[PDB]
Formats: structure tokens, C-alpha cells, sequence
């Protein structure tokens, strides 16, 4: 057969082979010794190519490989690199290496939307006020009233020894989280350390468990500046459940916009730290990661004695009963307030015609299986029975440092 | 070089050396990274698989230096040297056994390693013969409910020469007889060892839920067709606790899953047939079996009793349904008194079990994605709990179908 890796779909019994990875010009966590999937956290030369390279697949998506305007701007950029040790990216190829990154993480299952992408430049940005209207703006378009935007917002690139670009939390939307002289967290325990450096930054807190965090934000060797959203800016949903009357009771809640901020992209060599992207939610991350992971929220327990659930014993299977109930209930709410959202087997059914689209074009799709498989429901949705391939594709992003 | 292995729940930090003893290839490599991949794609080495684990023994003894190792090491040497190959001694045997459970990475119950019973059949020489070592390895291990760990190992591998091998993937099994329609009456995935039990002579039923006769294989034989003695066999009819309808759907499930076609590798050695019991994790049964699209399939059929708009996924029907599927497989068990895990149960205890290996040998391979359960993964600890996967020896390989 073919020496590129067989690709089996148990579910549909159907093989491919993935071509593409051939070209993943950067190494990954495994030896042919051990394999590391399941683990999360993993000058000239070597730019000069790396950027001819990205060039090389921009040209190819506009199907001019080879031609003079090619050579040019090939040229264009060893001019550039050369006499200064850097170049920038015509606004166009930004655009287009923006999409290629969010096709190519592959931990993300929301993928079949990749071409369908806000990029809005906002390189030239400078100080930490314009930073943030820039978010506001970036904001208001991509929650549109509820009827959510795929967008990402790019400042500035690293520079020679010059301050970077960032933006400090992770989110440009979570909820506080105050440690108490108990050792119990009231909000959101993701993100303590980041509400503590909220406070000793300046921020008069609250006393809420849904406490909308306010900005931090830095621009090149500046201190870093805070800034607070408009309230009427920041759409959330009351959570509900169509049956269960009382579930809206507990006063639970999340919020429209996923907006991921705190991961360097990087494209063709450049760097850009500050590039802040949102989509719109899968119901799991919600009603499973956010609301049940007992290192968060963890309701679950909660919402178990009100479903009047035998806890005592863990083969009652309250765990899981309770949470296919929150999921709904995040789903229902969402629904119901005309607030974009997406079940997991919707997106996952999507994911799955994604893989074939790839397929077709370019050759596979990289894919970390454990991340694209759904919290909970694994074995009932698609994607559970592909075979994935994972590899590391560039232009991508990157998890990066917290500033301090 | 050593893999920083984290958990995220408890933000535990540990190391994997263990891994550094790993001595043959995975599909993975730097470029890229393969691990959901179901399975893969002179004389003197096989000498250095034996010391190796000859040593793994008389080293797991306290003993590695002293007299009888020296002596039985050299044993080996003696026999190799001269019939290209050598033999197992029993408790040797009953350490490969127990040790390749420990090894492989996909098993969640490996917390009962050193509780299996090892039957020697290295002595077998027929058909008839294996057909005993089966019945007789099925009455112990199903023990009126106590199920009980166990393998029972039939002869190793002739160079040039036939396979013992049994043809059945497990020794209960259900028929799966195909209908003109594409249709398929009984368990799907067993559609083909059907027709072979058929074109080697069997009678069929016709009900959803028959029991697969044996195809057993000595070497160079046409395999031959045994049939397992009604009652050998246990049975669980599947009820809801709180569901006083569903058990009119007729559904049941056999309390003992036994592995027939795994290569189980011994310090250089390969035994081509030696099945091996436990018990069920709940969720293989209603979550894969039960519920699998390429299977039996009854995920629409228990939503549409239970009520609830199939019309759309945002309903989140199949997770509703799976639920109850699989709370029914539970209660049923502990009511006809049949050892059963639930998933948390079992992962719970796996995570212990990965404890115990961190303080024992050093480490311990898991494959995160086969150790997670199908449904309701991230309510585990296994789940926020990052393993690394190697391969160990002694340990199961898989093996083709002997046709
Ligand atoms: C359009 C709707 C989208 C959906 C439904 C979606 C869904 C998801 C989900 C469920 C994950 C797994 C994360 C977890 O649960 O921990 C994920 C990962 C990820 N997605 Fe999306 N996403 C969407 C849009 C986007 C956009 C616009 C981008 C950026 C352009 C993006 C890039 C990423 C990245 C970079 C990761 C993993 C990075 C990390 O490890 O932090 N996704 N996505
Ligand atoms: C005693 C209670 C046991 C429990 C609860 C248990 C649980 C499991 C489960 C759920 C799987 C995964 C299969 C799937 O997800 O479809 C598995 C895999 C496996 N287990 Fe166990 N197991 C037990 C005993 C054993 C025993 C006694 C052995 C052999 C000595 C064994 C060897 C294996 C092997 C070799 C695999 C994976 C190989 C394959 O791909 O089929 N397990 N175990
Ligand atoms: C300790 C730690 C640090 C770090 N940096 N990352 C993690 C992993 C968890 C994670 C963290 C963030 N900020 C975002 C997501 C995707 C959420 C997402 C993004 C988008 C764009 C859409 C969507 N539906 N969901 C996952 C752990
Ligand atoms: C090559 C190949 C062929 C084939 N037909 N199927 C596979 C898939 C893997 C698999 C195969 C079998 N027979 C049994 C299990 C559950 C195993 C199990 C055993 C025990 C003892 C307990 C438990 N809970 N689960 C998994 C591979
Ligand atoms: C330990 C585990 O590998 C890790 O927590 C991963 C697994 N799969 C995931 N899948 C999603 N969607 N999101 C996550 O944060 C994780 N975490
Ligand atoms: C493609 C994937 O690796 C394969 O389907 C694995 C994943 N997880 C599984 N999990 C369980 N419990 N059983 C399985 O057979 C599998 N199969
Ligand atoms: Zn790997």
C-alpha cells in the first residue's frame, strides 16, 4: 500500500490515508517509544524559511505557484528580512494565514466554519486605550445581538527586543473567582489568580459568583492598563430547563461569546501574542466543562439532590443523569434566548463532514482525537469511531506564557 | 528525556521511567502522532527476550543471582542453542500470564492483576481436549456470579507449523444471521464467524440472542465445530429499576466477556490461544454493544419508549436514552447477582491502581483513550488524569484471522 498512515472509520468502515502531514515542517511530543497524546502541555536562518514557506501557500491558495508575482514577493520579503530582520504581512495574506491557522489547530472541532472568518486588522495599534476599543469593537460585531460572528482581531507582531503585545487574561469574558478564608472559591476557580491580580491592579471587586471579569491589558513595555466592559455589552443567558420548573431557580448563568485571547498566532515566522478569536459555544463545554468539572463550578452534586438522585451510591448513575440534564438545560436556555449554540452531536456530525472536505483538498486533517470527542456521549456521536491523525501545521497557534 | 506526566483535576506532578524499559515499536512518532490508531500496520534475539524475562521472574521473587536463576537461565541457553527455541516452567507461566495484564494499556481493571488463575494447557493436542479446557476454564471463571479472573493458555508456537487457535473472538458470543434485506437479525459484528460455523456444519436459530457454537483449531486441522453446554453459559435479562415497561423489549446480555484471539507473548514465546475472563464495565455492554450504530443498535428503539422528540439532537435523546440503557445493564446484574462495574467505579479504582504502579515500578502504561469510558468521560478522574502508552513485554498482541 501507500507509506502515508491508513485512516479506518469503524463506524463506516471506509479508510483514507493522510498525505498531508508529509508537510508538517515541526516535531511533536512522540517517539516511536511512547506516545504522549494525551498531554496538554507539550534569528535569520530558520525565519527566512519559514516565512518562504507561508508565502509559498498563500500563492497556492490564489493557484499562482510559480509566477513572477510569487518570485516578487518572495523577494520582497528577502529584501525585507535581510536589510532589517523581519518583514509584515500584506494585509490580504494576514487574512488568509488567520483562516489557515484556525484550520489547522487540531484540537478544534468547530472547523467546518474555518473559511468563514472575521479577520479584522488592528496593527496599527498603539497604547493600551485603542487596544480596547478595538475589543469592543471586536465584541460588538462578533455577538451581533445574539446572533453570533466568527472573528478574530490581530495586533502587532513581536518586535526585536521591544515590548509584546498582551492581552492578560485568557478570556475576554470570565467570571470572577474569590478565594475565601474557608478555602472554597465563590465564582469561577478557573480564574483566581488572574481575579487577584485584577484587584491588586486597581479593580474595586464584587461579591457574586457570576462577577463579569474587567481587562487587563499591556501594551509594549508599558505596565499593564485595566479596562471594564460596558454591562450592556456583555450578553449572558439565565439558564433554564424546559421540564425540571426549579432549574431556574438555582440562578445559573453563562455567557453568550467564547472568545479564547490569551494564544500567540503565529504565521509565517511572525509573532503576533495579541490576536484575541471567538465562535460561538458547543453546549458540552458549558454544561460539562464549565458547570461540572469539580475543579470549576461543579454544580452536578447540587443539581442531583434536586433531581432527587441516590448519591450515597455511585452506581445510581446520578453523575451522569444530572449532567445530560444541565447540558440540556444549557442547550434549552440558549435556544430560547435566540443565542447561537450547537449540541454536540450537531458538531460533531459537522466535524465529521469537515474531515471529508480535507479530505478531497488537502490530503487529511490533523485532529486530537481526545479533544474532538466530546465530554460526555463519546461512542454515540461520529467522530468517537475516526481514526485521527495529529500533527503540527503552521500557520498555528500557539499556547503561550502568562506575562508575569 | 522522562515524560512529566500531570493531572488536572489535582494538579499532581509525576514521572514515567518505566516507559524507558518499553522494547518494541508504537505507530507514533515526532513528525506525527498516531495513538488513536485501533492496531498496528536471528535466534539469538528470542535468547535475549528470554533472559529479559526469565529475569523479570526470578528478579519479581527477590531471588536474581542467586543459584537457581544462574541455573535456569541456563537451561534456556542449553535449549534454544539446540531446538531453536525453549519452554515455559508453570509458575513462570503463571508470572508471563499475570504480568501481560498488568502490561496492557487499554485495560481499566487492571487494579485485579495479581488475582487471575491460570490454567496450563501447554498439554493439549486436540480439538476435543481444547473444548474441555474451555468448558471447564467457563465454569470456573462464571462461578455461579462471583465472576473470577482467569486465563487458560493452550501450546505455544511451532516454528514452521500450524496455530491452536480458537476462531471465535470470545467464547460467548451472539448470532448474528443475515437477513436478503442488508438486514441483520442479532449481533452485527459477528455477521461473518456465523457463516463459518455455518459452512462447517452448524444449525442455526433465529432468535436475536443465540449463543455461538465454537470453531476450535489445532494445527493444520480444519477447525471443529463445538457447542457450549446451555447452562455453562450465564445470562442477564435486562430490566429498568424504574422503568417497568422496558424489559418487554426482551434484551439480555451473558455475564462473562472472554478474549479468544489474543497473541498472548511470553518472554519471546507466543501462545496463539489463550483466552481470558473478568467481568463487564457496564458501559461495554449497554454503551458499545447495546447502543454501537454497527451493532445491536437499540438507541432509537429505547428513546421512542421513553418518549422524547427523536426529530432533533438538541433534545439530547441518545444521551437520555444511553443513560437509561446503561442504568438498566446495572441494576439487572446486581440483581441477578452477577459482578458488574460501573465506570466510575472502575475508573475510580484505576486511578488508584495508577498510584500503585507510580510507587511500585516506577510508572504505568495507559492508552487515555481506550481507559476513558464511552459516555460521560469527563466525570472520571482517568479522564483529567494524562497518561503515557508504551509497550511492555510480556503483553497481547493481536493477531489475523486464521483464514
Ligand atoms: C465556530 C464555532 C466554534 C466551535 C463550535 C468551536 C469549538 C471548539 C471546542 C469544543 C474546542 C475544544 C476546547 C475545550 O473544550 O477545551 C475547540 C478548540 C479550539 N478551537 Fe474552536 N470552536 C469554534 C470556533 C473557533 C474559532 C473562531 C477559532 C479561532 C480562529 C477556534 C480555534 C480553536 C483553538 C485554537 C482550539 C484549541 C486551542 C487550545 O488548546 O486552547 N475555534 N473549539
Ligand atoms: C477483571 C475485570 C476487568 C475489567 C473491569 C476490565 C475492563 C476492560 C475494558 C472495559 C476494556 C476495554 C474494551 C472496550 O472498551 O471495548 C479492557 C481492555 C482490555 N483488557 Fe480488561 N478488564 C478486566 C479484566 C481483564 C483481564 C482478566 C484481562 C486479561 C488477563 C484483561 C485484559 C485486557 C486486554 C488485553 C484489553 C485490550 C485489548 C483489546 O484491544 O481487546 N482485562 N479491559
Ligand atoms: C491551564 C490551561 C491553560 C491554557 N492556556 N489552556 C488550557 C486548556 C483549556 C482551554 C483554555 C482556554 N482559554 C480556551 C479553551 C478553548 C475554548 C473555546 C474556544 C473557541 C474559539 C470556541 C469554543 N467553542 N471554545 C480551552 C488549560
Ligand atoms: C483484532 C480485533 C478483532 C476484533 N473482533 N475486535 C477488536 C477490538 C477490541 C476488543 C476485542 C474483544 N474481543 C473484546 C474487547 C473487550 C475486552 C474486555 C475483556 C475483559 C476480560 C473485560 C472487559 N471489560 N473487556 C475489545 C480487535
Ligand atoms: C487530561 C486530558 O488529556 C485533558 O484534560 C484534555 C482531554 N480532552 C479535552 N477535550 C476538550 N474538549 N477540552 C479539554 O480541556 C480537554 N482536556
Ligand atoms: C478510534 C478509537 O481509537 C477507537 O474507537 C477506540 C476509542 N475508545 C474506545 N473506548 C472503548 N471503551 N472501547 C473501544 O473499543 C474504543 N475504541
Ligand atoms: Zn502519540
Amino acid at each position: 500500500g501507500p507509506k502515508f498512515p491508513r485512516v479506518k472509520n469503524w463506524e463506516l468502515g471506509s479508510i483514507t490515508y493522510d498525505t498531508l502531514c508529509a508537510q508538517s515542517q515541526q516535531d511533536g511530543p512522540c517517539t516511536p517509544r511512547r506516545c504522549l497524546g494525551s498531554l496538554v502541555l507539550p534569528p535569520a536562518e530558520q525565519l527566512l524559511s519559514q516565512a518562504r514557506d507561508f508565502i509559498n501557500q498563500y500563492y497556492s491558495s490564489i493557484k499562482r505557484s510559480g509566477s513572477q508575482a510569487h518570485e516578487e514577493r518572495l523577494q520582497e520579503v528577502e529584501a525585507e528580512v535581510a536589510s532589517t530582520g523581519t518583514y509584515h504581512l500584506r494585509e490580504s495574506e494576514l487574512v488568509f494565514g488567520a483562516k489557515q491557522a484556525w484550520r489547522n489547530a487540531p484540537r478544534c472541532v468547530g472547523r467546518i466554519q474555518w473559511g468563514k472568518l472575521q479577520v479584522f486588522d488592528a496593527r496599527d495599534c498603539s497604547s493600551a486605550q485603542e487596544m480596547f476599543t478595538y475589543i469592543c469593537n471586536h465584541i460588538k460585531y462578533a455577538t451581533n445581538r445574539g446572533n453570533l460572528r466568527s472573528a478574530i482581531t490581530v495586533f502587532p507582531q513581536r518586535a526585536p527586543g521591544r515590548g509584546d503585545f498582551r492581552i492578560w487574561n485568557s478570556q475576554l469574558v470570565r467570571y470572577a473567582g474569590y478565594r475565601q478564608q474557608d478555602g472554597s472559591v465563590r465564582g469561577d476557580p478557573a480564574n483566581v489568580e488572574i481575579t487577584e491580580l485584577c484587584i491588586q491592579h486597581g479593580w474595586t471587586p464584587g461579591n457574586g459568583r457570576f462577577d463579569v471579569l474587567p481587562l487587563l491589558l499591556q501594551a509594549p513595555d508599558e505596565a499593564p492598563e485595566l479596562f471594564v466592559l460596558p454591562p450592556e455589552l456583555v450578553l449572558e443567558v439565565p439558564l433554564e430547563h424546559p421540564t425540571l420548573e426549579w432549574f431556574a431557580a438555582l440562578g445559573l448563568r453563562w455567557y453568550a461569546l467564547p472568545a479564547v485571547s490569551n494564544m500567540l498566532l503565529e504565521i509565517g515566522g511572525l509573532e503576533f501574542s495579541a490576536a484575541p478569536f471567538s465562535g460561538w459555544y458547543m453546549s458540552t463545554e458549558i454544561g460539562t466543562r464549565n458547570l461540572c468539572d469539580p475543579s470549576r463550578y461543579n454544580i452536578l452534586e447540587d443539581v442531583a439532590v434536586c433531581m432527587d438522585l441516590d448519591t450515597r451510591t455511585t452506581s445510581s448513575l446520578w453523575k451522569d443523569k444530572a449532567a445530560v440534564e444541565i447540558n440540556l438545560a444549557v442547550l434549552h436556555s440558549f435556544q430560547l434566548a435566540k443565542v447561537t449554540i450547537v449540541d454536540h452531536h450537531a458538531a460533531t456530525v459537522s466535524f465529521m463532514k469537515h474531515l471529508d472536505n480535507e479530505q478531497k483538498a488537502r490530503g487529511g486533517c490533523p485532529a486530537d482525537w481526545a479533544w474532538i470527542v466530546p465530554p460526555i456521549s463519546g461512542s454515540l456521536t461520529p467522530v468517537f469511531h475516526q481514526e485521527m491523525v495529529n500533527y503540527i501545521l503552521s500557520p498555528a497557534f500557539r499556547y503561550q506564557p502568562d506575562p508575569w
